[PDB]
């Protein structure tokens, strides 16, 4: 969708050993503009590698950016050149580290960096609603309908409330995308913990209880336990690994949370040269899908064959599929549904 989730986080909360576990890890695919930019780490990739014995496997990738700056009172001091806030702009979602050990309510924590996004919103939205009222005084209908907007998060704002949490509707939203609020960015709470936190932690369940709230996703890691395992060599680290119930480094669990905070889904091509993983946001028709190989599929698409995941696992490829009657044909207006395995046609 933009494809940037910003990992924001109070100063001595772990941020850090977790956004260089994040940039150590980042087949035959060299992406190298990556203050941020990882392969999504997705084990359909080699299932459906098993069963297609193909000679490269193509992962996509997730980006996240380390937020720079300092915190305490972000909204005042951008007068003063701090760029917690303009950098947190540049994303289109927020993965907002709590530290959920001992050296307080996690509350307060999450409100620090909550009332310096509100408070530059509300002066946005207090700015913005100075130039829509002359506007509309003089008859202008776009500007009353934006303002209307304005008016309703207006005192939401004032109470140190995010834009996120109004249900606003798609006309409302549409008027007031230009503004790029920080408090509409989609947000999910990466609880970091002690290698020894995810059992009985008051901590996390207060986390959990906040999240419950406002609709949340909350993913544990410990940023101790996962700073670890990235110093080590590309395979000298298995053993460590089954030492518990972990079957993978937690990060990947960040990793796909933050692919999901976006609205991005996975789908797949596979064939004996290659399988390949393709992002497209959640409800894509085939058609939108599948520009993303080409761009001429957006008027030249005629059909999309299409097996389910887990049929294509079961059936054992293509051929497989076919023969259990699993390949259907689909058109305009198919949704595609994470993790299908397409093949767009544009002849016969």
């Amino acid at each position: 969708m933009g494809f940037k989730c910003g990992i924001v986080g109070l100063p001595n909360v772990g941020k850090s050993t977790l956004f260089n576990a994040l940039t150590k890890a980042g087949p035959f695919c060299t992406i190298e503009p990556n203050t941020g930019v990882v392969p999504m780490p997705d084990p359909r990739l080699d299932a459906l590698a098993e069963i297609v014995k193909p000679e490269r496997i193509l992962p996509t990738t997730m980006e996240f950016v380390d937020i720079a700056g300092l915190v305490a009172g972000a909204s005042k001091g951008e007068g003063l050149g701090n760029k917690f806030l303009a950098n947190i702009r540049e994303t289109d979602a927020i993965g907002h580290v709590v530290r959920c050990f001992e050296n307080i309510d996690p509350l307060d924590d999450i409100d620090t960096i909550n009332t310096e996004l509100a408070l530059a919103d509300l002066d946005s939205c207090e700015r913005a609603i100075q130039r829509l009222q002359k506007r509309a005084k003089g008859g202008d209908k776009e500007a009353k309908f934006e303002l209307s907007v304005m008016e309703k998060i207006l005192p939401v704002l004032e109470n140190a409330g995010m834009i996120r949490s109004v249900g606003l509707d798609k006309e409302e939203l549409q008027a007031i995308k230009s503004y790029n609020f920080l408090t509409l960015k989609p947000t999910m709470y990466i609880a970091n913990v002690n290698e020894d936190g995810f059992e009985n932690n008051p901590y996390l369940d207060r986390v959990r209880e906040i999240a419950a709230k406002e609709g949340a996703v909350v993913v544990p890691v410990c940023a101790a336990i996962e700073s670890e395992i990235a110093e080590l060599d590309d395979e000298e680290k298995v053993e460590f690994l089954q030492d518990l119930g972990i079957e993978e480094p937690g990060l990947n669990r960040v990793i796909r949370a933050g692919y999901a905070l976006l609205n991005l889904q996975t789908y797949f091509t596979a064939g004996v040269k290659e399988v390949r993983a393709w992002t497209v946001s959640v409800g894509a028709t085939a058609p939108k899908a599948a520009a993303v190989i080409h761009t001429d599929f957006e008027k030249g698409f005629i059909r999309a064959e299409v097996i389910a995941y887990e049929d294509f696992i079961q059936f054992n490829g293509e051929n497989g599929a076919k023969e259990a009657g699993k390949w259907r044909l689909e058109g305009k207006d198919y949704i595609v549904q994470d993790g299908d395995v397409m093949h767009f046609r544009f002849n016969v």
